[PDB]
């Protein structure tokens, strides 16, 4: 990345701003911009790139041979029991949350067993978060 | 990436604003821009680039060979009792939220059990998030 | 990506904005804009690109072999029960959810076994997020 930028409510290059119940008067605003942007990201000079795998199995005997990969969930139990009895009471419940297992970003790259690779992984997250807003 | 912008409300390369109650008189504005942008991204040379994947089996046994890949989900179990008795009672439940496993974004890539690459894997997630709003 | 842009409300290059209850008089605006863009992206320049998949096999015995890939999801049990007994009871539920394996924002890219790829891999999300609002 080159520029990553987070702004909370205005963004500007040039901002000439009156707010309310104001008085603006009798101005002379003069402006001159001269900008200029020269990007150069990313330039690859390779004359020769080679990814070999290479296996050879001889006469050989593999017996009870696993392999597993990452992300191995097994045997995960949840339970959560809810039980409310009422007797002669006056419920008042405004905002009750249960939540299980709430995922906002999954974001997964080159997740695998074998990997070759070669170059640029990037991965840019960006929110304004809010959960519970109770008034 | 190279210009990645989160702005909460107002984005302006020139923002004159007036606001409200406002008074805006004799007033002289004079603006010159000039801005150029130049842009050379993900540029590539390769004279030669070769990707080789060789396997040889000669006379093998091979028995009880098992290979997983990654996100395996095995023997997962949920229970989420909900029992509600009630007996002359005044039940105000004005926003109640039972939530399981909710997923908002689930970006993937490249999630195998061998792979060969080359080159660029960008990935680029923005929100502005909200879940519960009661008022 | 060159220029991802999130903007809440109002994106402008150039903005003369006047709001309400504005007195907006004797204004003299002059404005010059010379913009240029320039875009040299994703250019490949290869002379020679070679991709080598080989399987041998000779006399070779086999046996049990089992691959699996990816997202394998096996024996998965939800239970969810709701029972509600009532016995006079004013109920008022306003705005209750049950939600349940709720997705929203599923991408999948190069989900496989064994892969052989080559160049630019890109994802890119926004949104602007609102599950629950009660008024
Ligand atoms: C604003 O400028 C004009 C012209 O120069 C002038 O006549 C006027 O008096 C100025 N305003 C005030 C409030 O003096
Ligand atoms: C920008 O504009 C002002 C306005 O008069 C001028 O004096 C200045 O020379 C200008 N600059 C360029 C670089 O054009
Ligand atoms: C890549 O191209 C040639 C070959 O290497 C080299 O002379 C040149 O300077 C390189 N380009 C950049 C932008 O570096
Ligand atoms: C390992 O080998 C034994 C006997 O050789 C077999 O009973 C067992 O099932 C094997 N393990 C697995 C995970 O299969
Ligand atoms: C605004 O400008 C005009 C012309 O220059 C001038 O006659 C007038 O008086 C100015 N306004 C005020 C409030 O002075
Ligand atoms: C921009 O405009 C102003 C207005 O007079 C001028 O003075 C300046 O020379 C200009 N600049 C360019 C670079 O054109
Ligand atoms: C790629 O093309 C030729 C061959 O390598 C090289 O001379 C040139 O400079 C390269 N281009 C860039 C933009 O780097
Ligand atoms: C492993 O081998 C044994 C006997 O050779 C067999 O009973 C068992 O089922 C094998 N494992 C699997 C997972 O098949
Ligand atoms: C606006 O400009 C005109 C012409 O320059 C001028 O006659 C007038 O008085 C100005 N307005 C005010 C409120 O002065
Ligand atoms: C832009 O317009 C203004 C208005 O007079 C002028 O002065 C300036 O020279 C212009 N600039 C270009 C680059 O055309
Ligand atoms: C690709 O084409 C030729 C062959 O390599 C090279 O001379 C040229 O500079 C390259 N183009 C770019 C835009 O890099
Ligand atoms: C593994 O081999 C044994 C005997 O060779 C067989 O009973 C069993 O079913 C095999 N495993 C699978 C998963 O088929």
């Amino acid at each position: 990345s080159i520029d990553v930028k987070y702004i909370g409510v205005k963004s500007a290059y040039v901002s000439y701003d009156v707010q309310k119940r104001t008085i603006y008067l009798n101005i002379t605003n003069t402006l001159n911009i001269t900008n200029n942007n020269y990007y150069s990201v990313e330039v690859e000079n390779i004359t020769a790139q080679v990814q070999f795998s290479k296996t050879v199995i001889g006469k050989a005997r593999l017996n009870n041979i696993t392999i597993i990969g990452p992300l191995d969930m097994k045997q995960i139990d949840y339970t959560v029991p809810t039980v409310i009895a009422e007797e002669m009471s006056y419920m008042y419940d405004f905002c009750t949350l249960i939540s299980i297992k709430v995922h906002n970003i999954v974001l997964m790259m080159q997740v695998t067993v074998t990997t070759t690779y070669f170059g640029h992984s990037e991965q840019i997250s960006q929110e304004r978060y809010q959960y519970v807003d109770c008034g």
